[PDB]
């Protein structure tokens, strides 16, 4: 299991706009979050979360399955960061 | 936890070769497996091995840390996967 904290400083998203090609406009929300990878402290990762979610409360998550998919080289990626509570 | 699986048919590695921009040789081992992403059935997944690395034998697997980067835009991804036993 990969152990990630929402710090009390991390505790709201920003939001970013635009339009696509075909002219629909667009909203990403993005939050901050600390994640333990096994260095001498946990690294600052920054991931955007799904339509009509609200940003994550500060405590400690783990990083649920439909996080990830198979690219189109046939290998696993990440797709979205997305969390459950620990 | 990721549960990874390499079936009795995924026991080897084939290898692909190459030369890189300045005239370096290189080899690269790929291995598929089974992982289980939540879907009706598993799915077939390739990743490469690291240098100096075996096949790894049949049976079940989690993914290691060492797994994951954080990328050029700030997000984690998955560098290569790594496996150790369940």
């Amino acid at each position: 299991m990969i152990k990630v904290e929402i710090k009390p400083s991390q505790a709201q998203f920003t939001t970013r706009s635009g339009v696509s090609r075909q002219g629909k406009p667009y909203s990403l929300n993005e939050q901050l979050c600390y994640i333990d990878l096994g260095n001498e402290y946990p690294v600052l990762v920054k991931f955007t979360l799904d339509e009509g979610q609200p940003a994550y409360a500060p405590g400690l998550y783990t990083v649920h399955l439909s996080s990830f998919k198979v690219g189109q080289f046939g290998s696993l990626m990440i797709d979205r960061l997305r969390l459950v509570p620990a």
